[PDB]
Order: structure tokens, then C-alpha cells, then sequence
């Protein structure tokens, strides 16, 4: 029985976590960490830690990653005591600001020192947010990559090539929330709510330990050929950056109702094998989600390029 | 007065987190108080009462001494006060003895709970973990000490940390449930205060079993628990609680009570009772608190 903790750090990471809780992600503990007390009062997370209170006064790191790093580092004994006991820790954030960029690698190092399987799931900021945010994100992601077993990086620019062409700014960030949720859930649900093909904590640990930098694809479909269509959308996802063909490690999850049959699961698995690198290690798992109706949802995590 | 007022104080990050765990598990019958002692960080809490007085012990001490009047008003009216800094050190280990000394000067039966870290955790300067224990011991009636090393005789690294949190919770719940939650055998609060006032250091033992002979079996595990450090023979004050379902029988109960008397020192005071927790199914859980020598 694996204990899984999902940490959101900074405003975007805390909003993603609220989204995960709102959509009913189960079997995990939710921890919100931020440098803004008011923002934390609105969070529904199980654990809420306000950090950098004297350096920031509950107003955020003002986009300075050094302030975020030092806020997390000063609270490190306390974060450690919140994490101890976890088998698996997710660290989620929008890279580019001060709190998430700076604090995420601290939270991840602590998880990794404890020997929890440590997965980062972060976005790169949209190009329209400016060169400073993109540059801070890039350094934040390099730092985090040193501290995580696997680091899933979602390029927010690619999200604009999905969903609706007439989205607002608020919509774009809700979509970033959703994808961070998809990243976490596509993995955690293999463990907490397996279907016919059970990929347990040990299997996940074996493919994700020390895997390095990763990308994700997602796909969903209904009606005839839903499994094949969902997998083909996930494999060709703009978030995966056309790089599925080069990944050496691939974890795939297919979610559907109680009645998702082996035939459908296997058809999706077969399309994914064919698209993969010839020497790829691919693990295929299933998820029971009875709220899905006639839809199935495929998530692909690709690493080892 | 007649429903004993019990206040459980978590202080510092490990203490507030312990209290938040107690709330999450539905520990009943007590009032929870979360005291944050760090200037730079605040762990939030759903405790009834919260005080933010904000990793050095001296820092926590000074912060709580500064807030001594408001802590006093939070504690006034309690018959019993538990204080803990929970797992890991920090400012809470400095604040805990201050809250304890205020509880005790008010007349409340003051019970500290403190953990000794696992040895593989290493050690911070100035012997600060033992200084915390010594200072907390000076200001409590009873100090329950949980030696985390002993858990490894009861294991993976994650299991070790999890068992530590679980036994810490039990350090409070085994006693509070005995007092606050009816069972077939109930106790007098005066007798609790009789064994625990001025008693000094105590240790705890736990045991669980199912099926035939469950009560005897869980009691036997509890009495021989590595966490008791074989202090059962010499102990002058013993509390034993047996938690189980409604159908817990008087005969099996009494067999457990008889075992504890036999195992304990001839001159021991023994307080014994049961707790009805209908969520345990066919399982029985025993807590033994051994105090004195
Ligand atoms: N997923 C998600 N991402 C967001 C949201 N708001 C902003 N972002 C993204 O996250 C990045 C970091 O912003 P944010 O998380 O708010 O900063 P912070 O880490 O809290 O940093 P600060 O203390 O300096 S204000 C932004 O550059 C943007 O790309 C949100 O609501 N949800």
C-alpha cells in the first residue's frame, strides 16, 4: 500500500492541486506550499505551508527565484517532516515565477534524500509572459531535473495547439491546471485504482527511477474505436513534441469504465508499441474510472531520449 | 469538572502536524490547540484554537515566553493538558517546556509527549534533542518518551517513519480515549491524576490481535513491547486501555487485566479500562503506559 503525496508550490502549483481535488483525484495527500498566506486560505489541500514570511510578508517572491529558494530552504526541516513516510512524492509548479521556480528543487531534493520516488510535473511559461520568466523557468527546470527521478515538463505554448482557438487567458491557465492534473493522475491512478492490467508501485518505480527528463501526451475518445483513437491522439500530442519515436522509456495508462475490455486495451497498446522506438521499454497499465461513461483516456509519459 | 476538559497542544511544525493528524483521524473528546513558533513559516491547522507566536530551541522558548499570558488564557480551565513538539526538532522543542510549565502552574495534569529520533537521523549540535527532553521533563507531571529506534524491532524506511507517526498519535489517543470514550470498564479521572501527577518519565507499549484469545494476545504484545524497554517489571504506575467493539466480553477483558497485574511490580498502582470503538471490527488494540520505577 503506497503512500503518495502531491505538493503544489507557488500560485500555479497550488491552483493545479485545487483542480486535482475538485476533479476528485483519489488515493493521494495534497500539500500546498506558497509565500502568500491569503492564496493558501483558498486552497483545499490537506496540508498548507506558508513560507518566507519575513522575506516576503505573504505577498509572494515578486518573481525572484532566489527568494523562493531561500524561503523553501529555511523551511526545509518542516517540509521534510511533512513528507516523511511517503513512498512517492509529486512536485508540481508553473515554472517562471519566484516561489515555484526557486522552491520546487528544494522540495524535490528532500523527497529524493528520503528515497521517495520523486516526480516533478511542471509547465514552461507561455512565450507571451516574457523572456525573464522563460529564462528563470529554464534554470528552474535544470535545477529541478537534478533533484527528481523523473521530471515531466509541459510546454504551455503547445497547449495553445489543443482545445479551443478562442480561449481567454484565464482559460489558458485552467488548461495548464488540467494538464498538470492529467500528468499526476495518469500515473497515480495506475496504483490507486487499477483496472484489468495492474501496474503497481514497484513497476512504476522501476521505469521512473532515475529516468530523467520526460514529456507527456494525452488523448481521449468515445464510441467505436475509442481506444485506438485515444492512443493515436496521445502519441501525436503537441505536448510530446513529436518525440515519442525517440523515447527509451514509456509508461502508458489507459483509463475507462469497469467494462473496458482486454481487446480494446490491447489495441491501444499495439498502436503505441508500433509508434515507439524499436528498443523502447514500454509498460502498459489500466485504470478504472467509472465516471468516464463511454470515453477512454490514454496518457503516455516518454523519457530517456 | 465532570466531563474532564482535555486540551492537546501541538507546538512547532512537528507538533501542529501531529495535531492535524489527530484531527484527520477523528480523535474525539479533546480540544486541539496549534501553536506556530516559527517566524519564517506557518503550518496551517484546523485546530479549534490557533496561536501564532512566531530552527533554534532558544528561539521557540523566547517566542512562547513572550506569549505567556495568551497561552495561559488558552489553557485556563483544563483538567488535563497534553503538549507535544511531535517528530523532528526545531523551535517547538523550545516552546513545549514553556507551554507545559504554564499548564502545570494552572493546576492541570500536564502530560508531555516527546520522541527520540531514529539513530540513523544523526544528531544536531549541543545535544539539543536530549536538552529538549530534560527541559520538558522539568515542566510536566508525566513525560511520555517514545524511542523511535525501538520501532525497528516491531521494516523499510517509509514504514519506519509511518510507524513513528502512528505511535506518537497513540501516545495521546490511548490515554484520552480511556478517559473520554465509554467502554464496559470505565475509569476515574482522579485515579489517572493520581498515577500521573509528578510521575516523571513514562514509556508506552501497544499490541493488537484478532480472533480467539485476542485480548490476552494483544495485552501480551503490549506488555512486552520493545517501546517499553522492559520497564514493565519496575513500573510503579500503570495505565492499560483495551479498545475494541461493543461485543468485547467481560471475561476476555478480565483475562487481560489479570495479565497486566501479574506482569507489573507488586506495589504498582494500576488503572485499567476499556474503550468501545465499533470501527475496529474483530480487532482489539491495547495501550499500556508505564511510569515510575
Ligand atoms: N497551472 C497554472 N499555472 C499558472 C497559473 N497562474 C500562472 N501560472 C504559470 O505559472 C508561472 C509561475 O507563476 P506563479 O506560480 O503564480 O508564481 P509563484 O511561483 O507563485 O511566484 P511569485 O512568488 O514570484 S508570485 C507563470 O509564469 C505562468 O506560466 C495558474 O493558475 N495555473
Amino acid at each position: 500500500l503506497a503512500v503518495i503525496k502531491v505538493v503544489g508550490i507557488g500560485g500555479g502549483g497550488v491552483n493545479a492541486v485545487n483542480r486535482m481535488i475538485e476533479q476528485g483525484l483519489k488515493g493521494v495527500e495534497f500539500i500546498a506550499i506558497n509565500t502568500d498566506a491569503q492564496a493558501l486560505l483558498m486552497s483545499d489541500a490537506d496540508v498548507k505551508l506558508d513560507v518566507g514570511r519575513d522575506s516576503t510578508r505573504g505577498l509572494g517572491a515578486g518573481a525572484d527565484p532566489e527568494v523562493g529558494r531561500k524561503a523553501a530552504e529555511d523551511a526545509k526541516d518542516e517540509i521534510e517532516e511533512l513528507l516523511r513516510g511517503a513512498d512517492m512524492v509529486f512536485v508540481t509548479a508553473g515554472e517562471g515565477g519566484g516561489t515555484g521556480t526557486g522552491g520546487a528543487p528544494v522540495v524535490a531534493s528532500i523527497a529524493r534524500k528520503l528515497g521517495a520516488l520523486t516526480v516533478g510535473v511542471v509547465t514552461r511559461p507561455f512565450s507571451f509572459e516574457g523572456k525573464r520568466r522563460s529564462n528563470q523557468a529554464e534554470n528552474g527546470i535544470a535545477a529541478l531535473r537534478e533533484s527528481c527521478d523523473t521530471l515531466i515538463v509541459i510546454p504551455n505554448d503547445r497547449l495553445l495547439q489543443m482545445g479551443d482557438a478562442a480561449v481567454s487567458l484565464m482559460d489558458a491557465f485552467r488548461s495548464a491546471d488540467e494538464v498538470l492534473l492529467n500528468g499526476v493522475q495518469g500515473i497515480t491512478d495506475l496504483i490507486t485504482t487499477p483496472g484489468l492490467i495492474n501496474v503497481d508501485f514497484a513497476d512504476v518505480k522501476g521505469i521512473m527511477s532515475g529516468a530523467g527528463t520526460a514529456l507527456m501526451g494525452i488523448g481521449s475518445a468515445r464510441g467505436e474505436g475509442r481506444s485506438l483513437k485515444a492512443a493515436e491522439i496521445a502519441i501525436n500530442s503537441p505536448l510530446l513534441e513529436a518525440s515519442m519515436e525517440g523515447a527509451q522509456g514509456v509508461l502508458m495508462s489507459i483509463a475507462g469504465g469497469s467494462d473496458l475490455g482486454l481487446f480494446e486495451i490491447n489495441e491501444a497498446a499495439s498502436l503505441v508499441q508500433d509508434a515507439a522506438h524499436p528498443d523502447a521499454n514500454i509498460i502498459f497499465g489500466t485504470v478504472i474510472d467509472d465516471s468516464l461513461g463511454d470515453e477512454v483516456r490514454v496518457t503516455v509519459i516518454a523519457a530517456g531520449f
